[PDB]
RNA sequence: UUUUUUU
RNA sequence: UUUUUUU
RNA sequence: UUUUUUU
RNA sequence: UUUUUUU
């Protein structure tokens, strides 16, 4: 009962993959820094964008001094303004890993995508919070290694045809970022 | 300082894992000389299966040479070796690489049985998709020399087969 | 007693980040190899460059054979020549992580940056060393992935208006690199 | 801390899916019947086909008298003939569930696909068996219910340009089928 | 600016010579004193720890000259809930050649490490 | 096969 | 609210 | 909501 | 071989 296959063996050796060795040399001191950044003023014209938290100019002014930066908490917030009652505005948003191929115009076609109606007399003008789940999305936005699954926020907003001249709401992100390992930069 | 980067602790239950099988024909050999290098992690076919997930790891992986009805009359040489993708060895240096194999397919007795060459996934990085990009994933180098007066049909086929473990859905749109 | 905010929940699922599986078997042996590489001949004309240690052609001839390379010690040295005393040369240098945005003209605005006067009369003594602090720079220049903060050397040099035809000094780097896990290469 | 969603409930009732109730009325007698069917005579011209075991005319002459038919064992066999030594022939085949979209020309692009070289002086003219895995493929080719994953055999064969006039090999399938539950048919 | 508490861990002044120092020797004198000291730049040598150097001229091109600040004689806390009177103050005096160069003969810098804590709310604009 | 990796 | 301070 | 399924 | 009989 012979088999119809010949097995050829490629000689092996002891060679393995590797990353970063352990700290055991005094785990570096970590500081936590708070932030609130206004990403957009909506309601005067349609708008749509994708914000990669790890590439954000403003947040980068804090992480530029360190080699490691990890989000402790993160959320987006929509704050209705004095123009929301008379000019209802649509705002849709969803949080996805940065390597997702989803675009701002496909929020409702993405699992978890939300769409809100801001303003409208009968409506409520209470602000809305949408937390980013840092157990699904990778919170390490800066490290020795480059990660591809950090938080990316997608948002779309539709304004009234006959729009106001002042925004109906502000979209901001807020959280705290753990910083460590000074990265030598110039002071000039 | 000295704080490069590791991961935060797995919160709860680890995500479910599924295995998807595959077999791909890389080349039809014996009608003309051939030589190529195939980086598994960059393969178009595999990419369609991993596109929906965040983590993809090879479970088993091997190359197989399948002699055809033209091998008996047209002996063909096939050489191949598995190396990490960052190796700079080229397809024409298989026998100058530790573990490189060169086979004679057809013409002589017993030379028409198919041949398997497993990739050692403890010597090559099996993770082809994760939170970061790796540089040492499997790369197959192959070289083939055909008879001067070659046939019009291939003397053998080179395929690779295995299974990929997929996990952690990557949010995408339905559109 | 009533809060002024609305919480919206983005539907979640079990999806986590990931890297390398646990290390299986015996770890491979490590060896340290000493080296000294000449990076530049200075003094015949103004010069300024930035050298990324991880992508240096010469050092790569040592790391080409392995998968993991880690610096144990690393320093830069300025060796003066017999032409330095007649043609004093300014040489300034600093070590920074590769992802630092500092430039050769900002050495003195960067921690650890030094500006020297080579020759002129003096500064012919036991060549000047400028050690790299491996706790502020990632010493691993080769592994399963590429790192962003490996050593980068910045240097700036000003030569005399009426310059010599032979260099007034040489800039080299010296150190020891730990190598492990052979990488299959051809022996041709 | 109010939520931004209203939950509406659709009234339910006790309604469930269902199939076939248990036997408890005397499990029907089962008989096992053997078969060997020649599917093709290869080597005189290229050939390619897909054979759905549940639709096979010949096997159906046995199952036509019953309501339930289940394969106990099943395999394909290639038997080289007196013309194989001088006329090497290629035969490729693979077993897949009937609902697979794979076609006869894609055997080697399907997990498990095999390709053999039959004949050739230096070769062997020993017959070859390729068992169908009845734990992966659904063995019930006939029942009260129609199943979509029963065994389907795909095969491709390439013959010599200057071919023989008699086949170089025969492809057959053989096994045993468990039959039960007489299905009333006419005897005329 | 981003924090409420700042304390110096190490602090020093350094004089880095340039290629012009050897042809144009420069006198440089410096001393560290608490901010509430009444000493002036012309009294460096009459103050404890004050040093007067000759930069270039031929020599003094070696590994830049450091002058460490003693944090037990100077208050290292430069930022807290209140303002302090004795934080570090650096005094320096320099005499150049009568016929001076058009490029500097040396640079004076300060280097150190500062301990920061208690974030201070600032705008991110 | 140009077999000494998986402790 | 743009909620992770009061051990 | 036009809530009486998940024993 | 087209191997599932000899409990």
């Amino acid at each position: 009962m012979e088999q119809d296959k010949i097995l050829a063996h490629q000689a092996s050796l002891n060679t393995k993959p590797s990353l970063l060795p352990p700290p055991v040399g005094n785990p570096p001191p970590v500081i936590s820094y708070p932030f609130q950044i206004t990403l957009a003023s909506l309601g005067t014209e349609d708008a749509a964008d994708s914000v990669s938290i790890a590439s954000n100019s403003v947040l980068a002014t804090y992480t530029a001094l360190y080699r490691h930066a990890q989000l402790k908490h993160l959320k987006a917030t929509i704050h209705p303004t004095y123009m929301a009652p008379k000019y209802p505005t649509s705002v849709a948003l969803v949080w996805v890993p940065a390597n997702s191929t989803a675009t701002s115009t496909q929020v409702l076609d993405t699992y978890g995508g939300l769409h809100f109606c801001i303003g409208g007399s009968v409506n409520s003008v209470k602000p809305i919070d949408v937390e980013a789940n840092l157990t699904n999305l990778n919170p390490i936005i800066k490290a020795s290694t480059t990660f591809t699954d950090t938080p990316k926020l997608l948002y779309y907003s539709k304004a009234q045809a006959t729009a106001p001249t002042s925004p109906t709401c502000y979209l901001t992100i807020q959280g705290q970022i753990e910083l460590s390992s000074p990265l030598l930069q110039a002071s000039s």
